[PDB]
């Protein structure tokens, strides 16, 4: 078995709304589900009741916490909360072997942000100082382990969708995917930012320029569900995707996902609609590989039995590329930080059929893709 066998499955999702891992907080010890976003910076779990919370954190029996004495506030794209900062003992019995030292915000209000019948309880925001609140000072989770103990600088995910999952914290798992992994650079340690150089439906290049697909920044964001795009961009994809799709025509409310279309289960056609590449910036000049999803990553499912209902789940940004979970789904994603890169090689877990599978594949010769950023 791999020597990181013990954090293989570590993650849960109930019904495509989060996936999350166990963590311990406290002392003497209380176990929390905590959703792991790659797109906020911030730990934070509830601490008060709540309709959607089975289990909340309770700093009064905990003899290890200790108070900040400064309030936090987090909005996201979705929901926001409010809450208490402080610090207490956190370990993740399914992660490394590590107990640190991490900065919590106890969340006593929030807005469409749980989510019923998600099963998580809070939020582990894995990405950089830059973006969290109430600024760069509050060291993240991460930060503080990578500080405290000798665990590498790097994490692993790999989301399985329909729902587990592995967070491999520390290294890379070989079971976890196949063929090779491809990186490409993290652009700035803010978000988990990277640079999309071409895409391609189909096989068809969609042929705008790559400012566009990176404006005004192109990130890996595990918190978020769709593959979100630019407004010039997502009007661009859909028209390729229908022109692309015309065995059968949808209602435009359907590539807005505004409506569902369900079929008989087990008889979706994923043949009529095409496969989607991004092309990203790789680790030598001039060089690119691609990373292609298939329509099951894309279409998802919502949850009579006899029917499979899906909704698509590409949708319009205004604050540049979100490669979420319908990305991420496809492939085990490596997040190395120590390198400031991030690797895709494709999931051993992801959905396909017996006519196609994700791939990643390389290399390309792309010119000028230092143009591609936003400054
Ligand atoms: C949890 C759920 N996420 C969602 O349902 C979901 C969450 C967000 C969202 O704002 N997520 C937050 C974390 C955050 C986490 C939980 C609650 C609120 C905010 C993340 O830090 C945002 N990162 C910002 C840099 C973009 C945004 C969206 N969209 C706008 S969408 C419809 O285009 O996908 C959906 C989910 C479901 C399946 C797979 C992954 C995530
Ligand atoms: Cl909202
Ligand atoms: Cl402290
Ligand atoms: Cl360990
Ligand atoms: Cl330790
Ligand atoms: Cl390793
Ligand atoms: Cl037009
Ligand atoms: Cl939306
Ligand atoms: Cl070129």
């Amino acid at each position: 078995r791999g020597s990181f066998v013990e954090m293989v499955d570590n993650l849960r999702g109930k019904s495509g709304q989060g996936y999350y891992v166990e963590m311990t907080v406290g002392s003497p010890p209380q176990t929390l589900n905590i959703l792991v976003d790659t797109g906020s910076s911030n730990f934070a779990v509830g601490a008060a009741p709540h309709p959607f919370l089975h289990r909340y954190y309770q700093r009064q029996l905990s003899s290890t916490y200790r108070d900040l004495r400064k309030g936090v506030y987090v909005p996201y794209t979705q929901g926001a909360w409010a809450g208490e900062l402080g610090t207490d003992l956190v370990s993740i019995p399914h992660g490394p072997n590590v107990t640190v030292r991490a900065n919590i915000a106890a969340i006593t209000e929030s807005d469409k942000f749980f989510i019923n019948g998600s099963n998580w309880e809070g939020i582990l925001g894995l990405a950089y100082a830059e973006i969290a609140r109430p600024d760069d000072s509050l060291e993240p989770f991460f930060d503080s382990l990578v500080k405290q103990t000798h665990v590498p600088n790097l994490f692993s995910l790999q989301l399985c969708g329909a729902v587990g999952g592995s967070m491999i914290i520390g290294g890379i798992d070989h079971s976890l995917y196949t063929g090779s992994l491809w990186y490409t650079p993290i652009r700035r340690e803010w978000y988990y930012e990277v640079i999309i150089v071409r895409v391609e439906i189909n096989g068809q290049d969609l042929k705008m320029d790559c400012k566009e697909y990176n404006y005004d920044k192109s990130i890996v964001d595990s918190g978020t569900t769709n593959l979100r795009l630019p407004k010039k961009v997502f009007e661009a994809a859909v028209k390729s995707i229908k022109a692309a799709s015309s065995t059968e025509k949808f209602p435009d409310g359907f590539w807005l996902g505004e409506q569902l279309v369900c079929w008989q289960a087990g008889t979706t056609p994923w043949n009529i609609f095409p496969v989607i590449s991004l092309y990203l910036m790789g680790e030598v000049t001039n060089q690119s590989f691609r990373i292609t999803i298939l329509p099951q990553q894309y279409l998802r499912p919502v949850e009579t039995s006899q029917d499979d209902c899906y909704k698509f789940a590409i949708s319009q940004s205004s604050t540049g590329t979100v490669m979420g979970a319908v990305i991420m789904e496809g492939f085990y994603v490596v997040f190395d930080r120590a390198r400031k890169r991030i690797g895709f090689a494709v999931s051993a877990c992801h959905v396909h059929d017996e006519f196609r599978t994700a791939a990643v594949e390389g290399p390309f010769v792309t010119l000028d893709m230092e143009d591609c950023g936003y400054n």
